[PDB]
């Protein structure tokens, strides 16, 4: 389901975002599965600065698993 927010981003800049989020992880398996991270997001987000968040917010708690 499409909300007004959804107007703001486009594809170029999604794609942008789900290779930034293939860096933070045969390779169609890695981008499909950030794909649906990154589509995940942009449906439940509610606007761009939330969106933002939820992709920043999962690098760093990716980026703190790895740590330990």
């Amino acid at each position: 389901i499409r909300k007004q927010w959804h107007e703001d981003i486009t594809q170029d800049l999604r794609n942008h975002l789900v290779h930034k989020l293939v860096q933070a992880i045969r390779m169609e398996n890695l981008v499909a599965y950030a794909r649906k991270v990154e589509g995940d997001m942009y449906e439940s987000a509610n606007n761009r600065a939330e969106y933002y968040h939820l992709l920043a917010e999962k690098i760093y708690k990716i980026q703190k698993e790895c740590e330990e």
